[PDB]
């Protein structure tokens, strides 16, 4: 009746490493494809703050991911994700984004 995509990388969480107030654990659900099909994912990060999104490219997450361990996070300030995948190859009409998550970097003393 509407449209075709492989459905949103849902359940998009910022789980802190305990102390790690450098570092956010982004966990997600991949569709629901199983040990075959290389999935690409485009994670933009930026500060709460932030006007327009930065970026960490589909390089690990090149071929079905489901958690990525960010790194390099200004402690004590919230860092927030927005993700969406697509099957191989380009021709991925995007699923409608999985969701935004926000992390905040523990504290720094």
């Amino acid at each position: 009746m509407d449209k075709v995509k492989p459905n949103p990388p849902h359940n998009l969480s910022v789980i802190n490493s305990e102390e790690l107030s450098s570092i956010l654990k982004l966990t997600w659900t991949n569709p629901s494809i199983k040990s075959v099909i290389i999935l690409k994912y485009n994670i933009q990060y930026r500060t709460k703050d932030a006007s327009t999104w930065s970026q960490i490219p589909p390089e690990d997450t090149a071929s079905t991911r489901s958690s990525f361990t960010v790194q390099d996070l200004k402690p004590f300030t919230e860092y927030v994700f927005r993700i969406r995948c697509m099957k191989e190859d380009g021709k991925g009409y995007w699923s409608d984004w999985s969701e935004e998550a926000s992390g905040i970097t523990y504290e720094d003393r």
